């Protein structure tokens, strides 16, 4: 019972009913945007890497209207989101731009709409709802971000590419949000595609989209229901870590930098620099076999490099805790568990396994009996990205 079951036609009825209660009128718009869990290639992107993410059916949904007072109302009905509930603005302009402040969770609407490439863009009322656990590892944050950059272009369709509306949902998380993260979350939330992996190369943008096909086996997601402290403090640490590398090795990222390479130029750097890109230069490797290995089907190779991507974030990245650790290390133990990892940034969140569906049901009597803290479970189909119902 601490299985969590998506209920997305519900999660939409509930915004419908929400926003009819609000503004008076049936909505016109749905649109969705998924969380997602990252398979491989964790603290990558940034570092121009390798991901391999697949999209949740845990999601965002606004549904909404046009208004032609050219302002915005929002509602979230988000049970975790910090108060108000409600937000009024109007759109920025040359004169007046929008700003971060409260509430927290507005914040990624505003900075959307603050750099949202298209015109005219006129105002909105809408509902916000997720199933996706809020600040729990799985990209609430970008589903939110993504979920309104597809709101707005049916209010405004953008002439774009995928990767300027990921930038634009990532500036919005940077400048609105305080978060310096790599366009993994708004990729994966935007090019997810049911029953597929998505592996996105963070430097050339190429993207592949990668059938999930055995359905002998599952991936299990874990919420260990902690986020430490660190977790804001130490993802821009590591950042600014690899970045010196990088400077150092004159390489203008560490993806042209190769394990050879940085074992042959440790002088060069700090014992601490020289074993955060030891990770990044090493994960970026494991990613490109965990790709090969998925298509090969090869199932063991793509658990063990996990684990190796867990030891490399747990011992030379330093972005586990003992929480992370111990899901990790109980999952390893089950028989038919091909791998177990963190999953996204560390310092709390979830950890996902690649495991024998007939063996999943085994962990979650296991995980939750054997687990220190609570665990919350999804057993996660690979999902559709960003999407739009004409209500
Ligand atoms: O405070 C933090 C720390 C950083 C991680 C983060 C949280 C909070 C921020 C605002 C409210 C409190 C939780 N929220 C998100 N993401 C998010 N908030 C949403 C609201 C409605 C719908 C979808 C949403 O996704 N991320
Ligand atoms: C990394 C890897 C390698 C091989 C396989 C078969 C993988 O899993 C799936 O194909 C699959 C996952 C979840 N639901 C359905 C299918 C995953
Ligand atoms: O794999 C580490 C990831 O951490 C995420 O939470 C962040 O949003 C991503 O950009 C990436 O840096």
């Amino acid at each position: 019972a601490a299985l969590r079951q998506p209920q997305v036609a519900e999660l939409l009825a509930e915004a419908r009913r929400a926003f009819r209660e609000e503004f008076g009128a049936e909505p016109e718009l749905a649109v969705s945007a998924p969380g997602r869990v990252n398979l491989i290639g964790e603290h990558t992107d940034y570092n121009q890497g390798l991901v391999l993410p697949m999209a949740l059916e845990l999601m965002t949904v606004l549904v909404g209207s046009p208004r032609k007072d050219g302002l915005v109302s929002l509602l979230t009905t988000s049970e975790g989101a910090d108060e108000p509930q409600r937000l009024q603005f109007p759109l920025p302009t040359a004169q007046r731009s929008l700003e971060p402040g409260t509430p927290r969770w507005a914040n990624y609407v505003k900075g959307v709409i603050q750099y949202y490439p298209a015109a005219p863009l006129p105002g909105f009322s809408a509902v916000v709802v997720s199933s996706v656990p809020l600040g729990g590892g799985l990209s609430s944050s970008a589903s939110l971000e993504v979920a309104t950059y597809t709101f707005l272009q049916q209010l405004c369709p953008d002439s774009g590419t995928i990767a300027a509306r990921a930038q634009v949902c990532q500036q919005a998380e940077h400048s609105f949000a305080g978060m310096p993260c790599g366009i993994m979350d708004q990729f994966i939330s935007l090019m997810g595609q049911k029953g597929h992996a998505l592996l996105i190369d963070c430097r050339s943008l190429e993207t592949s989209l990668v059938p999930l096909s055995d359905p002998k086996l599952a991936v299990l997601i874990t919420n260990s229901n902690v986020r430490h402290s660190l977790a804001s403090s130490e993802y821009p640490v590591r950042r600014r870590q690899c970045e010196e590398v990088a400077r150092a090795l004159g390489a203008a990222s560490l993806r042209e930098v190769q394990l050879e390479e940085l074992e042959a130029a440790r002088d060069l750097v700090s014992k601490e620099g020289f074993r955060r890109a030891r990770h990044v230069v090493g994960e970026i490797r494991r990613t490109a076999q965990a790709a090969a290995a998925l298509r090969r089907g090869d199932y063991r190779a793509f658990g063990r490099l996990m684990v190796e991507s867990h030891r490399s974030l747990r011992d030379d990245y330093e972005v586990s805790c003992p929480e992370l650790d111990q899901l990790v290390e109980a999952a390893l133990a089950v028989p038919g568990v091909y791998g177990s990892r963190m999953t996204g940034g560390g310092f709390g969140g979830c950890t996902v396994t690649l495991l024998e569906a007939s063996a999943a049901p085994h962990a979650m009597r296991h995980i939750q009996e054997h687990y220190g803290g609570t665990a919350t479970f999804y057993l996660s189909q690979a999902a559709d990205g960003a999407k739009v119902l004409c209500l």
